[PDB]
């Protein structure tokens, strides 16, 4: 990913973290981000049929893998703001052995606070798998804000409260967007705005509580 | 500090259970499999604390669940140590920040394949927290057997019943047993057998499908 796009992602990330807490930088510490990456990596690992004692014919939940890698990126962008890849990542990740090893290595890197390296690993993973990480990031960033608006912090929102996990709606919201659309330096901000409005529409956010791309960048 | 006789019998139960899962599990499994399993249980354990600063921030620790997850880690650290054949823990674990640091260190230890040291950590945690780890082990061991015979591998097992997960039924099963009851070197087997039968009663296992302590030890 280009330096411009990475910067814009990090700026979105700062903004989201601020919605969660003003003064997040004084409230948080690098070990919080390591723990967060660890827990998402566990969710990612749990998308594979790694259990030899349970549901042994299960297939990998490749749709969920996309969400979990996107969540890791939120937290590694965060950790980096408060602070070789071939030694850790093994391709192709469609091979379950490669995934389990590569994604357990994300936990070791998170524990060492190697956040920029985690970010590169996520980007490398999305490129190998062949999904649009940028588009997923913007979609899930928008959902993270909607969660905070609906009282996630206070316990008045839970992610499966309309009977379907909120994350699952994100695939449809990003379906029209190519890699080039969301990374083209002269037009990306409009595509990021389109993604935001598709997610707001998916969750019926009132027009008045919506934020445009210009609010974040 | 558990006695060598109790430690060995826990390990024999565990080998027993691993063999129900697969004959020749030692040839099928690798040390890294046990490392992964422990990592995943420790994530369950960390998630029993209110660590998330963005979600339901006034929540309290699920300290009953903590007991189950430590017990799960023990199954896997006993297994790891068999497969391979301080500065890590911060007490008290009643403090969230202590638990979060300690249990992330368990993940690192699991990754380093220091399985006997994970086992010691779990034993020390249970002493610190003050619950009967040996009784919980025998109880979950029984439920683990029940799962295997009620379709866990094939995907037909039903884990949650009207809101309540199988694991939650174990607490009532272990209530009547002290530490001395389940560790007395002359008598413990009979008490382990009583725990097994309470778990079977809780899950309504038909008598013909029950085992006794003697099907596992001797
Ligand atoms: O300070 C924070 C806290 C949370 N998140 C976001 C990142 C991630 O996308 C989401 C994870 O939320 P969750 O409550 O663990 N639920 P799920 O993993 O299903 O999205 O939280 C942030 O971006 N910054
Ligand atoms: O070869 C194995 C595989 C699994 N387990 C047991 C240990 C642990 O107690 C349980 C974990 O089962 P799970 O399917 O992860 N579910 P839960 O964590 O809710 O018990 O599986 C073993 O003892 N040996
Ligand atoms: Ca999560
Ligand atoms: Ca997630
Ligand atoms: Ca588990
Ligand atoms: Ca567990
Ligand atoms: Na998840
Ligand atoms: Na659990």
């Amino acid at each position: 990913l280009s330096p411009l796009i990475l910067r814009s992602l990090a700026e979105l990330q700062d903004g989201l973290n601020t919605v969660v807490d003003k003064n997040w930088r004084q409230l948080r510490r690098p070990g919080d981000w390591s723990l967060a990456i660890t827990m998402e990596a566990a969710e990612l690992l749990d998308s594979y049929p790694w259990k030899w004692w349970k549901n042994v014919k299960a297939q990998p939940d490749l749709q969920n893998v996309k969400i979990e890698l996107t969540d890791i990126l939120h937290f590694s962008l965060s950790g980096a703001m408060q602070v070789d890849l071939a030694d850790f990542m093994f391709f192709p990740l469609s091979d379950t052995n490669n995934a389990l090893a590569s994604f357990q290595n994300i936990i070791r890197l998170a524990s060492l606070q190697r956040f920029q390296l985690v970010t590169s690993a996520v980007i490398a993973a999305a490129d190998d798998i062949g999904f649009n990480l940028v588009a997923y990031y913007v979609a899930k960033h928008t959902l993270n804000g909607i969660r905070q608006m609906k009282g996630y912090k206070d316990g008045t929102y839970v992610k499966v409260q309309k009977g379907v996990e909120d994350n699952e709606l994100l695939h449809g919201c990003i379906s029209p967007f190519s890699l080039d659309d969301v990374t083209n330096e002269g037009n990306y901000k409009t595509k990021w705005d389109d993604i935001m409005h598709r997610v707001y529409d998916a969750f019926g956010t009132p027009k008045e509580e919506r934020l445009n791309i210009g609010h974040w960048l």
